[PDB]
């Protein structure tokens, strides 16, 4: 059984490392952490899709824990801070959970849809920190699970041929949820995470081949 | 203002590294993991315990998600698992959770109270691993925290001793729960926990001297 474990979100990218991930392992789980997120039912579809994409589980986990660590909650709950929502290393957790997750159902691997080529760059998601932790969990869980990041070292445009390149690129397109506003697939087309897929989109659309080749060249394929 | 976070349960060994961070630091704070742990009164008494010893805060964070990570759950809520409540690198989640605390409140320092030297070992508590999940996390948060182990290296005796070094035997003694049936101190005397600590207390007794050098050699002072 050669098994992996996705975290998952039920967007563009996450669903992108999904299909692939299907290809590539005999058995793929899911893992989604619920931290204030979406809600049971986008939630709910999130899993329709991986269901019916081929998933042979969804794991739902509550990280609301998280939003306690935030300032806000903190100087609410009489904590002293030194005088915002920002609360760091929130993929170091994620990473720890879907491993323990891993372990739990005998995935050899998990995969995520963090990178290093998005405006902001987030330490928890960089491709040295994520091989750092990988070597840390090994140790801690006392088992080799690989940690994946299919996605590390591509734009949109060049995930949006990833997709297509599994035949799927119109699953992406409909059924997954980008928008910050819960309208599925190109979405109000007026927010930040609508602008950068669909900028990426038409990237890829109007340079196909250049774009595939670009994908191909990083990737291996 | 030189701040630590200690790993606090209100039992010998963390009410031992509270005592020790106490004159160490300007500032303690402390964070208790629950998952089910004792109940809201004991975590009330640990919590009364940091208060008067002098830490400027406690925090405690509900971390119920680990049991919902257990074999028996997992296959309760209809995850496949391959054919108990075992869940592996719960000090991984530990240490992760504390340093994003850590971070929120400008600790430069996590103490924690596990060791190599228990009949048990516990992968995510070897030095080994402590050391590489702390260049990992240091790289995730974008900050240096410290993971500081005074107790790694010893035994019960000589946590003992290290109590009776900071002149708080008595305090430990008396006022901390170790034991798995809910007695404080002393304990009732038939639990593992309570053969462990009662051993420890007396091989320190009758041989003072020489497990206080003992743990003099092996930690500084
Ligand atoms: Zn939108
Ligand atoms: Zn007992």
């Amino acid at each position: 059984m050669k098994r992996a474990v996705v975290v998952f979100s039920g967007g563009q990218d996450s669903t992108t490392c999904l299909i692939q991930a299907l290809q590539d392992y005999d058995d793929v789980h899911c893992i989604t952490f619920d931290y204030g997120q979406r809600h049971r039912a986008e939630i709910e579809v999130a899993q329709e899709l991986s269901q019916k994409l081929g998933a042979a589980a969804h794991k739902v986990l509550d990280v609301g824990l998280l939003n306690e660590l935030a300032t806000s909650s903190l100087t609410r709950d009489s904590i002293p801070v030194p005088d915002n929502t920002f609360v760091p290393g929130r993929n170091i957790l994620f990473l720890t959970l879907a491993s323990i997750y891993a372990y739990q159902v005998g995935a050899e691997a998990v995969i995520t849809g963090v990178c290093e080529t998005d405006f902001s760059g987030y330490p928890d998601c960089r491709d040295e920190f994520v091989k750092a932790l990988n070597q840390a969990i090994v140790l801690g869980i006392a088992r080799d699970i690989r940690f994946e990041t299919p996605l590390m070292w591509l734009n949109k445009a060049e995930t949006w041929a990833l997709a297509d390149y599994y035949q799927q690129l119109d699953t992406v397109r409909y059924h997954t949820l980008t928008c910050y506003n819960g309208i599925k697939g190109d979405g109000c087309g007026q927010c930040a995470a609508c602008h950068l897929r669909a900028n990426g989109l038409a990237q890829y659309q109007k340079d196909a081949a250049t774009v595939m080749a670009s994908l191909k060249q990083k990737v291996g394929l």
